[PDB]
């Protein structure tokens, strides 16, 4: 009775434990500073660690010694962790649950109030943007990053925009393997930008990224630093201005066209709402509720940004399908 | 370029999209009320359920719609829809999601408290009942509920005791299959006892079922309600009492075992520790470290409750695998 009872138990939890494990262990490691250290090709140094993040060592061991124990890190000697082979990919995979469940939260348990004053709502429940931002970056890892960065670099671009840069971590990589190619990260965050700035005196490209503190609105009054652009990328940030900013966006566009040089392109990656085929379905419907219901931001078709692409001048644009479901990377030929 | 990116990115993020939006949308329905109108078997009226969740119609229909498009629910007509074919296995899934990101989220985001002053943190940070109560019944659906059900019922006892019985489901299918068997349930919370009391008047079990709002310890001081009970069962309360009360907690599995009618026995369900095999390994140590870190609530190893249980005077005690990982149902015959 119970081994019968144990087979159909196990099928029909399936995966769901040990997701459910990764995504709450690297939450709550990633909000203590821990999950940044945590690498398959090399160990944390327990007694380092402790004191950069300010964390009394012995706890930070119990948690290692948890997180060990579920077969996330291996011990390497006393005082050293090392994270499991696969980290990469079960983090990825618990940026999906970090984004419906801790990033959304707001609006999973206050959908009422949405539903009753959206005004009130909107400015009482609001995300925590550290949050999206971790989480949006461990889906991307493998699941739209990885497409921008071959699709940008196998152009062989002479010069690269990136519209909301953030900390300029694709840029950074996209000037390292394009032998002379110059960079400009744009983004509004004055604490992304400061960020920006001491990561490419790092990797050495100050004369060769130069990172700018405004908005992707004011590229539609100032278009300057677009001219002569091979590539222009925007990742997920066009549906931010929609629909109550669709003038600016539009003039946005026009000018990236303009801008570019011979042969170039503007890429766009975006999500694209309610699909209905059985791989995107389920994710594609959380994305585009919580887009459409609880933050009123516009998503586009295919049909829809293919006609606004060319709208703005663009010759001929490409759909690209992305693994991230209802994610397309459209690119917008001069 | 993209084909390879897209094929590779697909197998990296696995079942987790479709899970972390199941997982999101079922929270957000639960906390609404709507999730238990959803059936595989029959429609909800959203006319209907509106009024009785008071919401307003046009809002719940556009959750409906969001879920359709999800494929977790059918539209059958206007205003009427189903849940698909394997909800109730979704639903499933979604509890161990919902337990570790839900219930468990005052752990994942106040970590650093609990390690600096467990004390403070403990009464500052405190789990919603009721997600813990909701999560936990969607994990037991598949994975323990119908192993302790089907033991229960399969002993064919003429008298039950229910230790944590809350609103006595349980029981109330116990008596159901097992004709002309009695019942106790037994709870502290008032608040399920009234709702038990109206469920077993549904039920038409009032003379075969009588419902106690006290504690589990009391049963150490005064044992009489379990005298001459053929089963006793106890669905992971026990550690809620240690290592606090051992004392109580051993005069309790005492007085259980003295109190059972020749052949008897006492079912016991629990979490046990830090398991290292790979099915159990990452959800036994989240399970383990919510338990030891933050709750300071004592998990015991199988040995440990077998010689507990052989103190309480049990002649013999068997251990089985369940499905829920790390959990285990303790069969200890008088
Ligand atoms: C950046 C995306 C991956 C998600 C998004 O658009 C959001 O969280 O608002
Ligand atoms: C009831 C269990 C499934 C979980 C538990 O012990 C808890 O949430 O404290
Ligand atoms: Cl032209
Ligand atoms: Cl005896
Ligand atoms: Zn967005
Ligand atoms: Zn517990």
């Amino acid at each position: 009775i119970a081994a019968q009872h144990l087979a159909d138990g196990i099928a029909a939890s399936g995966p769901a434990p040990d997701l459910a494990a990764a995504a709450a262990f690297l939450e709550m490691g990633d909000r203590l500073g821990v999950v940044a250290h945590l690498d398959p090709d090399r160990t944390l140094e327990t007694a380092e660690v402790a004191a950069a993040l300010d964390l009394p060592e012995p706890a930070l061991v119990r948690y290692l010694d948890a997180v060990e124990s579920a077969g996330l890190v291996i011990r390497e000697g006393e005082g050293r962790y090392r994270a499991c082979p696969d980290f990469d990919t079960i983090r990825h995979q618990a940026g999906y649950i970090s984004w419906t469940m801790n990033a959304n939260r707001p609006f999973i348990e206050n959908a009422r109030d949405f539903f009753t004053d959206w005004d009130k709502a909107a400015r009482t429940h609001v995300r925590d943007y550290r949050e999206v931002a971790v989480s949006s970056q461990w889906m991307g890892s493998h699941a739209f990053y990885p497409t921008a960065l071959a699709t940008i670099i196998d152009a062989a671009p002479r010069k690269v925009v990136d519209l909301g840069a953030g900390t300029c971590r694709l840029l950074i990589e996209v000037l390292g393997a394009v032998p002379g190619s110059t960079g400009v990260g744009l983004d509004f965050a004055a604490d992304a930008c400061r960020a920006a700035e001491q990561a490419v005196a790092q990797a050495g490209m100050t004369d060769r990224l130069t990172v700018v503190e405004r908005t992707i609105q004011s590229v539609a009054t100032d278009p300057g630093v677009l001219e002569g652009a091979d590539v222009i990328h925007a990742g997920f940030v066009f549906h931010d201005m929609l629909p109550e900013e669709e003038d600016v966006c539009d003039q946005v566009l026009a000018n990236c066209r303009e801008s570019l040089a011979p042969g170039g392109f503007l890429a766009i990656t975006d999500a694209v709402p309610y699909l209905r085929n059985d791989r995107e379905r389920r994710f594609s419907a959380a994305v585009s509720y919580y887009h459409g219901e609880f933050m009123r931001r516009r998503l586009q078709s295919e049909e829809e940004w293919v006609e606004r692409l060319r709208g703005a001048g663009f010759s001929d644009v490409r759909a690209l399908t992305l693994a991230f479901p209802t994610g397309r990377l459209f690119l917008a030929h001069r």
